[PDB]
C-alpha cells in the first residue's frame, strides 16, 4: 500500500496548518496533540508547506488519502456512488475523488494505471513575498459518514513532494475526518485524551 512514513527529506519538508480553535463557527480546525484535521464538506482546507530550502523549478504537490485502519488499507479512497452521481465538479476534478484543489488552473488529478489510488497534484509554487511557507487549498467533498464510501473509517491524507520527473522529494501525512460540527467533534476526540 502507499507509504505513509513522515520523510523531511533534503528540503526539510513539513507541514503546518492554521491554529483555528474549536469554536462552533469554524469550518476547520487542526487537533496537534491528534495529528488530526476536522473539516466541513466541501469547505476549504487550507495545508501549509514548509521548507527549509526551496525545492528544485518543476517540483509538485501530491495529495492522496488513505484508509488508517490497517484492515481497510488497501482499498480505494473515494466518494460514495451518491456524491460521485452529484452535480457538484468544478468542471475539473473527477467525480469520484475525494480530495480537490481549489483556486489553481494548474491542477491535475491521477487515477494510477496499475494501484487505482486517486490524488490530485498541483506545481509547487514557492512563498508569497514576505512568508515563510507555502499554502494550498484542499476540499473533501465527502462526508466520514457516507454510508456508501468512506463509512465512518478514518483517512489519511498523504502530502507528496516530488521533482518534475515524479521523484520522491519529500512525504507528510496527517489524519482527516470530514464531519458537520469539525470544532466540536475536535474537542471531543481530545476530551478522550
Ligand atoms: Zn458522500
Amino acid at each position: 500500500v502507499p507509504s505513509q512514513k513522515t520523510y523531511q527529506g533534503s528540503h526539510g519538508f513539513r507541514l503546518g496548518f492554521l491554529h483555528s480553535g474549536t469554536a462552533k463557527s469554524v469550518t476547520c480546525t487542526y487537533s496537534p496533540a491528534l495529528n488530526k484535521m476536522f473539516c466541513q464538506l466541501a469547505k476549504t482546507c487550507p495545508v501549509q508547506l514548509w521548507v527549509d530550502s526551496t525545492p528544485p523549478p518543476g517540483t509538485r504537490v501530491r495529495a492522496m488519502a488513505i484508509y488508517k485502519q490497517s484492515q481497510h488499507m488497501t482499498e480505494v479512497v473515494r466518494r460514495c456512488p451518491h456524491h460521485e452521481r452529484c452535480s457538484d465538479s468544478d468542471g475539473l476534478a473527477p467525480p469520484q475523488h475525494l480530495i480537490r484543489v481549489e483556486g489553481n488552473l494548474r491542477v491535475e488529478y491521477l487515477d494510477d494505471r496499475n494501484t487505482f489510488r486517486h490524488s490530485v497534484v498541483v506545481p509547487y509554487e514557492p512563498p508569497e513575498v514576505g512568508s515563510d511557507c507555502t499554502t494550498i487549498h484542499y476540499n473533501y467533498m465527502c462526508n466520514s459518514s457516507c454510508m456508501g464510501g468512506m463509512n465512518r473509517r478514518p483517512i489519511l491524507t498523504i502530502i507528496t513532494l516530488e521533482d518534475s520527473s515524479g521523484n520522491l522529494l519529500g512525504r507528510n501525512s496527517f489524519e482527516v475526518r470530514v464531519c458537520a460540527c469539525p470544532g466540536r467533534d475536535r474537542r471531543t476526540e481530545e476530551e478522550n485524551l
